[PDB]
């Protein structure tokens, strides 16, 4: 009951943390910028983790008996939260790029309305993708619980060709490669901005301070994304060995859970990364707790 204990420990933090973030934003209007609209999507997504995803993960670990629709939803619900985080992290990257790249058109393009729109779309696409195995791409009953109910086991009910080709490479590796490519242009151009301002006949510390603060935000965003890939790659890398290399000793269970726990931990690092990186956030939380 140790794995269970740790999974519950995370669920608590994942909730308290991200919920604290959403509350801090709804309280302090200085954090209600268009940018943080996506951060809210990240929070809500990472909240349902300690709310449903973890509970489901703890249940499916031992396996149970249920229909295909019910057994798939429970097993593929984590793919939805993990996929939504992809769109949110990708949007934030693009956003932090638009600001530094074209500061003027930033307010003209990056609107509070389009934000809510994109988010909605992202979630829809998250359910479409995350629950693709429920569209027919599954191994329900492929060569106990009785007729009608199927032994709900993640590896047995969920195809490997999906989580590898479709899910991992396309819906994870590609995005992360796009995001990484974005931050490449972000910091590459950001340092050029400082070089042009390094050869200016005027102080203009307003533009420098602002530029440095926009870079501080883009950097903080880069750290949030990095921890995502750092906490999900291991779990996918394991599935790459199992699939592509049937000979390669199938990953043990003790190692399997560690990769799974590492993914559920990702939802917790965010609340703490804001309180540290952003001096505006930490002062917001500090107040809520006291009062
Ligand atoms: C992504 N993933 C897995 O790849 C997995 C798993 N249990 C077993 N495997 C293989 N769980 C709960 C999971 O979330």
């Amino acid at each position: 009951s140790v794995y269970i204990t740790v999974e519950l420990a995370i669920a608590v933090l994942a909730i308290l943390g991200n919920v604290l973030v959403c509350w801090a934003v709804w309280l302090n209007s200085n954090l209600q910028n268009v940018t943080n609209y996506f951060v809210v999507s990240l929070a809500a997504a990472d909240i349902l983790v300690g709310v449903l995803a973890i509970p489901f993960a703890i249940t499916i670990s031992t396996g149970f008996c249920a229909a295909c629709h019910g057994c798939l939803f429970i097993a593929c619900f984590v793919l939805v939260l993990a996929q939504s985080s992809i769109f949110s992290l990708l949007a934030i990257a693009i956003d932090r790029y638009i600001a530094i790249a074209i500061p003027l058109r930033y307010n003209g393009l990056v609107t509070g309305t389009r934000a809510a729109g994109i988010i909605a779309i992202c979630w829809v696409l998250s359910f479409a993708i995350g629950l693709t195995p429920m569209l027919g791409w599954n191994n329900c009953g492929q060569p106990g619980c009785g007729e009608g109910q199927v032994a709900c086991l993640f590896e047995d009910v969920v195809p490997m060709n999906y989580m590898v080709y479709f899910n991992f490479f396309a819906c994870v590796l590609v995005p992360l490669l796009l995001m990484l490519g974005v931050y490449l242009r972000i910091f590459a151009a950001a340092r050029r901005q400082l070089k042009q301002m390094e050869s200016q006949p005027l102080p203009g510390e307003r533009a420098r301070s602002t530029l440095q603060k926009e870079v501080h935000a883009a950097k903080s965003a880069a750290i949030i994304a990095g921890l995502f890939a750092l906490c999900w790659l291991p779990l996918h890398i394991i599935n790459c060995f199992t699939f592509f290399c049937p000979d390669c000793s199938h990953a043990p269970l003790w190692l399997m859970y560690l990769a799974i726990v590492l993914a559920h931990t990702n939802s917790v690092v965010n609340p703490f990364i804001y309180a540290y990186r952003i001096r505006e956030f930490r002062q917001t939380f500090r107040k809520i707790i006291r009062s």
